[PDB]
């Protein structure tokens, strides 16, 4: 028993990150088998970001301007490339650790493991949400820029994020490993609104259910409703609305405690409507929205991996 | 900036786990040089939990009744021997993954990371304190039992907890790697009674400077106090007494942020007197105390390890 906000291990991670350096700036990279992937404002002083041209400072640049250092090992650089707002350098040495990995672009409200790191060289990991408006609340210093998210499938690791900003307001804003920023922002330092955050309403019925699960039952009401009235509640607070796909998502927990899915949301309703009064649910005095239907089921059915 | 619960990297602990199989019951084990480690009662069935006699069991069983397994590679156990409620089983190899490692006896209110496995296999990896009444709030599923808690120094792996039991009420207990259990409790299927949980003060302390460090500010009281007089406060809603050794501990942090400890003590009290009405301290609606001062030094100024 017990539930607790767990990442994924990090060892097939830890193995391919390398400290790049290019002039005075150094940052986090990620070395698969013979190219290296990092932030392109690599190249950039805290001048430049403030109205960087990257096509033309990218030519004043070589390969031999570049050094890349996995732990006390020095990689010689052979040719480099931009790929939109990532950096590609292609080394002389393939990785030796490399794992079996994807690229995948994730949607919001999906959960990824973060391995914080500075200078090349692991610090910590955990686990958070992406969120609606495609920030991350998430702990980074001065540094740390290059940092990646990953998922783990069974055999495989799931490269999704890398970080590249941190906005005026304290929020962190990064790229797929494409390159492509995820939401409106760009690698300047510049000031950048990011759109109204929501709750994750599809998150927050899973971890009831792992809350009922767990023996935490005292929400579950004596209402029901509908989809569309849900939805009605849901809009008023910034909870955002329930699809079918989401009820779907949903049908395994259901099935496992006996409660339909939209007796859970009449729970939900009336949480909203008139707060927890000083209770608590799996420990928290606040609704939790940074677990997946599928991190559920993960952890209450202890899935593992390579 | 920002501010997560964050667990250490997990990679040196993942090559040491394997799979230990006597009979029917599989638990974890944990493989350093040539000696596996894993809990006493993988010799028991369900039968022999409720009263078992360990020596008399022992006996019965020998070094072919062991079967101990690394991925898809078998180990041959060449001897056996029970360290009090460990066992510690010779192999014929030497794990060659083994890291730079210490065994360590933790104290209350000191905080780790544990690498939950099944089948021998990681799953995940989070950060948990070491409660006052020598407790765990964990995540552990049957099969479980094996799964190691570490901390990290630079290229150092200390190895201070091995999980063995769930207690009745839902609560997790376990030993060094001697066999010693943290706490009054033993491996046997009966009801066992915790003592009372305390909050742990130096650490909710802790927390306060990393909100200030990280700009919530509103608790900032217009008030002093002695320590006399906050431990009268704190013996009425269950937080334990402060010492100077914790005044002590607390003086970084104090000239980080200009803010004297018995200061942060006033804000402290009148947040227990009082509540939070409503409003958060680094996104928490309660007050957190699994981060030592330690951690919180750690995460604020971006220590790494190997």
């Amino acid at each position: 028993s017990g539930f607790r906000k767990m990442a994924f291990p990090s060892g097939k991670v830890e193995g391919c990150m390398v400290q790049v350096t290019c002039g005075t700036t150094t940052l986090n990279g990620l070395w698969l088998d013979d190219v290296v992937y990092c932030p392109r404002h690599v190249i950039c002083t805290s001048e430049d970001m403030l109205n960087p041209n990257y096509e033309d400072l990218l030519i004043r640049k070589s390969n031999h301007n570049f050094l890349v250092q996995a732990g006390n090992v020095q990689l010689r650089v052979i040719g480099h490339s931009m790929q939109n707002c990532v950096l590609k350098l292609k080394v002389d040495t393939a990785n030796p650790k490399t794992p079996k990995y994807k690229f995948v672009r994730i949607q919001p409200g999906q959960t990824f493991s973060v391995l914080a790191c500075y200078n090349g060289s692991p610090s910590g990991v955990y686990q958070c949400a992406m969120r609606p408006n495609f920030t991350i609340k998430g702990s980074f210093l001065n540094g740390s820029c290059g940092s990646v998210g990953f998922n783990i499938d069974y055999d495989c690791v799931s490269f999704c994020y890398m970080h590249h900003m941190e906005l005026p307001t304290g929020v962190h804003a990064g790229t797929d490993l494409e390159g492509n920023f995820y939401g409106p922002f760009v690698d300047r330092q510049t000031a950048q609104a990011a759109g109204t955050d929501t709750t994750i309403t599809v998150n927050v019925l899973a971890w009831l259910y792992a809350a009922v699960i767990n023996g935490d039952r005292w929400f579950l009401n004596r209402f029901t409703t509908t989809l569309n009235d849900f939805n009605l509640v849901a809009m008023k607070y910034n909870y955002e609305p329930l699809t079918q796909d989401h009820v779907d998502i949903l049908g395994p927990l259901s099935a496992q405690t006996g409660i339909a899915v939209l007796d859970m949301c009449a729970s939900l309703k009336e949480l909203l409507q008139n707060g927890m009064n000083g209770r608590t649910i799996l420990g928290s005095a606040l609704l939790e929205d940074e677990f997946t239907p599928f991190d559920v089921v993960r952890q209450c059915s202890g899935v593992t991996f390579q």
